[PDB]
């Protein structure tokens, strides 16, 4: 099989710039969140197959919010990254991974947060948001491994198509 470093238990942490987080929930909901403490605090929650169009509730920075969710895949897992700009703001969405895998990843470099977006097996690290600030935290709800960048190919395999 395939052999990543982890998994590694939910924790906060200052993630390591060139390692893609990749997060592995067991659970839908709040799957893992982080912020520069200025200005992006960023989070990304999973979303069963078959969701009506709706409002759940997810705590998020600490505070209960209510988000507007939908998963019209009949198969599809749904991560959704939302984004809020100011301590006080309201989150907006700003990327989606379709996934038959149940895996997101994250990096921190060049001053960003890269993300990988689309629909499994052809998702990729795509976004992006701005954060400039390499001590950045993240809190995360479930286990995850470590992949340095030089094994990004392989972070994009596991992805699309599982450990
Ligand atoms: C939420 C956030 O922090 N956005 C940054 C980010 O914005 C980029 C980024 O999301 C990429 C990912 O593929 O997509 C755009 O390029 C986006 O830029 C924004 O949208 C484009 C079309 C332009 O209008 C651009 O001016 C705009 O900023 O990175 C940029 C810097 O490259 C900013 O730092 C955003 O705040």
């Amino acid at each position: 099989g395939s052999t990543l470093d982890g998994p590694y238990q939910p924790t906060t942490f200052n993630l390591p710039i060139d390692y893609w987080m990749l997060i592995a929930p067991t659970q839908i909901g709040r799957v893992a969140e982080g912020t520069n403490t200025t200005d992006r605090w960023f989070a990304c929650v999973l979303v069963e197959p078959n969701v009506q169009n709706t409002q759940r509730e997810y705590v998020l920075d600490g505070q209960t919010v209510q988000l507007q969710v939908s998963n019209n895949s009949s198969t599809l897992w749904k991560f959704i990254l939302f984004i809020k700009l100011e301590k006080n703001g309201a989150y907006s969405q700003y990327s989606t991974l379709s996934t038959s895998n149940k895996l997101c990843a994250w990096m921190k470099r060049e001053g960003r947060v890269y993300w990988y977006a689309g629909t499994t097996p052809n998702a990729s690290e795509s976004y992006y948001l701005t954060i400039n600030n390499d001590n950045s935290n993240v809190s995360c709800d479930a286990e995850f491994y470590l992949i340095p960048r030089s094994q990004t190919e392989l972070c994009t395999q596991y992805i699309n198509n599982g450990l």
